[PDB]
């Protein structure tokens, strides 16, 4: 599914992300834009044998089980396929764990490169939720 911008903001809001750990809804929407272009099916295989899954490009080295990644942990207690669903529940719950793990939203490289320190409220302009 490719979400619309405000459609995603609304779903994220319903799932309790706005101001979760102090991160505004625009930060979350911006992260999804640059991690996956709002595509729930996005995947990326890394040279290290891990894979990033879903709308928030969550990595299998630590966060989910894909059956093929080294270490390896499953800190969100999910199969990585759950991160590829059209509904964002699993991704949101896992993101809440990640953002709480000691690096904040800096765990998302595309958020660091395109969102951090920017006027991220722009990502919810016109949504009026
Ligand atoms: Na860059």
């Amino acid at each position: 599914k490719v979400f619309g911008r405000c459609e995603l903001a609304a779903a994220m809001k319903r799932h309790g992300l706005d101001n979760y750990r102090g991160y505004s809804l625009g930060n979350w929407v911006c992260a999804a834009k640059f991690e996956s272009n709002f595509n729930t099916q996005a995947t990326n295989r890394n040279t290290d044998g891990s894979t990033d899954y879903g709308i928030l490009q969550i990595n299998s080295r630590w966060w989910c089980n894909d059956g093929r990644t080294p270490g390896s942990r499953n800190l969100c207690n999910i199969p990585c396929s759950a991160l590829l669903s059209s509904d964002i529940t699993a991704s949101v719950n896992c993101a809440k764990k990640i953002v709480s793990d000691g690096n904040g939203m800096n765990a998302w490289v595309a958020w660091r490169n395109r969102c951090k320190g920017t006027d991220v409220q722009a990502w919810i302009r016109g949504c009026r939720l």
